[PDB]
């Protein structure tokens, strides 16, 4: 599992292109560091995302090693970081 197919195959960003743009646009960021579309992710880690409306930093709860996580078990592997 990698940031490429991790957050792109969970239900966050759906697209149809053989060329990873998230890694080019500057959205792919692991551990507060820019990463390409070939960087493997780990459990209990962080997941940054760059957008035009604002930035989002999620956290990996675990790595189930899945291909396309539907809208059922896609709420126990990654979640938006926060401090209440």
């Amino acid at each position: 599992m990698r940031i490429d197919k991790f957050l792109q195959s969970v239900g966050l960003v759906k697209r149809r292109v053989l060329a990873t743009d998230m890694c080019n646009v500057g959205a792919v960021w692991l551990n507060g560091s820019c990463a390409k579309a070939s960087k493997e992710v780990k459990a209990g880690d962080t997941i940054s995302l760059h957008y035009l409306k604002g930035i989002e930093e999620y956290t990996i709860l675990q790595i189930p090693a899945l291909k396309n996580v539907p809208r059922k078990d896609t709420h126990l592997y990654i979640a938006p970081k926060t401090k209440e």
